[PDB]
DNA sequence: TTAAAACGTACTATATAGACA
DNA sequence: TCTAATATCTACGTTTTAA
């Protein structure tokens, strides 16, 4: 059914080109070629880790005959209270080895090996701030052993962290501010939703000032708040059988806020 | 229906740019340039605090990519009881960023961290009467510190609290009074609200010099109660089905004050 | 472009040897060689700080080769509420030394070792009545238990915490004033600025009379106000298109105190 | 292309002959000859690391017939929370001996085996802060029962880590203390690191008064820092094709620290 | 079986830092 | 005056290994 294929359609997620991703994407080429250590840092649902994400695509494996892939980055998010072994686990499964069970030891010799072998060149470590302390000397054993730019991506918990043991705060001190939208560059981000994600068979005309008006009160310039209002003031309306999003419904989701 | 809206459109507060407003901000162009830090004293309701806010309107933040934003002039208005880790948070989030839990040490290194770098180079703390006795220790030592023209802004309360404490007051000696205003340009500013304010269908000839009156007595020349008059006066005699402010509702409104 | 590079300039600071410049350090030589604790006094706005700053200017840190330096004076200025931790990193952190994470006790013990050991003979504590009544008998112990000079420096406020605690008073009880500059002395002082300081392309003759009559009205002699006058009274007048200060911007800055 | 070629060149490392690294190394000099065992500390990204690798290759191992090779200096890295069994395999790894499986008291048998007839004579244990407690006593077995100088190098942080064990505390009283930058010796460094790192085709004048300030703030006389903007700022320059570091490009990078 | 090495997480003993009366 | 809490700071001992 086509409303259930819209619905499948709404409900999912996709990456918008955003001017934010394009500019990450641009320092981190340069940090990358330069080969150098640094932190992307942003408040809670600004986009950073789709960001982040678009770069690994932008970068896949690369093939040559008969050899092992070159993966030139690494992206990683580490789960919760990430000690040593655990961040090993992540790197060494990622290059797709399955590392045997083993000691500490063991994981740290085999995530050299496949670092070094798989000529990773930049390792985004995404949540840093999840990482024990005991884990960022490993991390900083990585940055400094091997030619390899580690990013750290988090919120101000993050640059709070680093703050607390002198040498990660020194090899991270260069940083990129992911920020929230504001102003016309929210209306063009705004336009592209429309256009782009929510393609639904009438034009809503979000951009318009009363709808803009509600959008901007709501979303307060997260695209995480911007997403996630109109994927579901899109389905509400298709539910209804509106072929758009109303004002009506969309301030009934905005109302939720 | 066309009451509905023009009842929320007078509803709603306007900026208006008289001299005094022109005067101020030519005055705090020349504190930002030369980094002093001063006073801006006066009566309640003469225009204060939307004299320095439309300030950081017309010296809006700059964005540039992937930075955090340059914010010249920072404005805030402390709560009640305002101590160090609730002006640090003030600064701090306006300028975009979260506090993360910490010490009081830990917050002022993180306001200092990002009063550089946004480039703040004006804060203005309206109220600044509501800072307790020990904050103003860490307002004085942003100004010296920094190169940071602060300006506090309230009523003679103000005067009361700084001269209790000879070092805030020798800081901010230098100072602007905001007056209140009668007779031409007075009549000027009753003329000026009816043509740009007020906007009803039909003429109040508020212009009228028995009307001027009327608003002498009751408005005292305080801008803040010749805008209330007015704009209650309009809702009433819109709501009662006239076309037109005119005395039989003005002086109900004038007798109320 | 010009009008930027001498504003930029005269928005500085900049430090004027005043004969009160010179009686402070011919005092503190006199004070360090006896390892004699005292305090240095006087009105806001008299120089404390910048004499206290040349002092420790010409007292430098001597390097030797792998050794930790030799710091003959330390200044610190505490923050408000200024307890034993607080203190001890301040000064532990003048030299240059880390703190490590610790108790009191932790704190105090690296701060003994290394106020020894980098050779300290004489700690300059600038707003001494920051410190809290609890942490004087750190300051006292430090004095006591090391040949150390101790220096407080403040206000009246000063005088007022400190005979709270007559342990505290009989040890800092030497002092020295800091005074109003009046006569000859003003009037040589103000000479000096137009030549020494503002050095705009024109004299603007601040000694004669009808000039040196308001500065002496708008200043009462503090050396901070009669510097921030002439400061500001030479940007407007540049950004004026004038070659010099005009006793008409003199009046107009004069008023604004 | 010449362009891979110089970013290539300019993405690595090199060893630059700074006085404190020589300061060192006539001191090692000393302490080996009289296998005195001392610890280095210093803060974060002052060259602590470089400097002790650097000794190492000036006492790499000899050649000898019919005998096991002379290895004067070992150096090693422990990595975070090394137990005896990892410092055991570090050392019997750099002396190149491929220990087995086997108790701790194989490996240390082992080690204790090989540091003789290797002949070692002074032991750097970089980053000693990362040593568990309970593996100091082997390390002041190693001092004690062979004639070796252990040199135990760290941050601020291993003088605390020593201080919590009185007979380590007591075999590592004599140190040295390795030290940023600043004055002088920073425009000096300035004026080396462009003529022996950066090699680019013209002059980039980073000595200059206008360079050298920008670098003095972004550097804050930490060589890592240095290192790491020149080295930046060049390969930004010369990817848009400039011949030399321009101060536009200085200053965009200097905004990300 | 027999060291003995590697390693998840508990019932505690304190050492503060600072919103309020 | 007097707390919750975010740790520190070892130990609880419990698995895993290989010999
Ligand atoms: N470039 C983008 N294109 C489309 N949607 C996006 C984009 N960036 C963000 N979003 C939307 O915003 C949501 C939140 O973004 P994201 O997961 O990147 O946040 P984040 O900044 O990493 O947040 P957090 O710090 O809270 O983990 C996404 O799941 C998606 O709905
Ligand atoms: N320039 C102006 N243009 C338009 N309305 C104005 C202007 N100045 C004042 N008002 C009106 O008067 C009211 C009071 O002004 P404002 O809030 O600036 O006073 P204030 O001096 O900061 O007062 P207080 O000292 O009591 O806090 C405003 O909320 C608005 O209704
Ligand atoms: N010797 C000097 N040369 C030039 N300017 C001076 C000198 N002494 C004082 N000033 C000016 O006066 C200002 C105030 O001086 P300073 O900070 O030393 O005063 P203070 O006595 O320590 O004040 P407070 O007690 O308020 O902290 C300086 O910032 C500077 O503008
Ligand atoms: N002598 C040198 N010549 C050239 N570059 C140097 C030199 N010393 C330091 N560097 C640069 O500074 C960086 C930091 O130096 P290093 O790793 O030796 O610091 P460290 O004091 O051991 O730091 P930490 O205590 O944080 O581990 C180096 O990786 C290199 O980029
Ligand atoms: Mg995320
Ligand atoms: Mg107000
Ligand atoms: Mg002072
Ligand atoms: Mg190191």
């Amino acid at each position: 059914e086509w409303l259930q294929a819209e619905i499948a359609r709404l409900k999912g997620k996709s990456i918008v080109p955003l001017q934010q991703v394009k500019t990450l994407h641009d320092w981190l080429d340069g940090k990358r070629k330069a080969r150098k250590s640094c932190r992307v840092v942003g408040e809670s649902r600004t986009g950073k880790t789709v960001a982040c994400d678009a770069y690994r695509y932008r970068h896949k494996p690369q093939q040559e005959a008969g050899r092992p892939p070159t993966v030139p980055v690494v992206y990683i998010r580490p789960h919760q209270k990430c000690g040593p072994k655990d961040l090993f686990k992540k790197i060494t499964e990622y290059l797709k080895y399955r590392v045997t069970k083993g000691t500490v030891s063991d994981f740290r010799d085999r995530t050299i090996e496949v670092l070094k072998g798989c000529g990773v060149e930049m390792l985004i470590i995404d949540e840093a701030d999840r990482l024990k302390p005991e884990t960022f000397a490993d991390v900083r054993d990585i940055a400094e052993d091997l030619g390899i730019a580690v990013v750290l991506v988090g919120t101000d918990r993050l640059d709070a962290v680093i703050k607390r043991d002198e040498q990660v705060l020194e090899r991270f001190r260069a940083h990129l501010r992911f920020g929230k939208l504001s102003g016309e560059d929210f209306k063009n981000t705004v336009e592209m939703w429309e256009q782009m994600v929510l393609k639904l068979p009438v034009s809503s005309n979000l951009k318009s000032k009363e709808m803009l008006r509600i959008l901007t009160s709501a979303t307060e310039g997260y695209i995480g708040r911007l997403d996630e209002i109109l994927r579901e003031a899109a389905i509400r309306s298709l539910s209804r059988g509106l072929k758009k999003i109303d004002k009506a419904v969309l301030q009934e989701v905005a109302k939720e806020y």
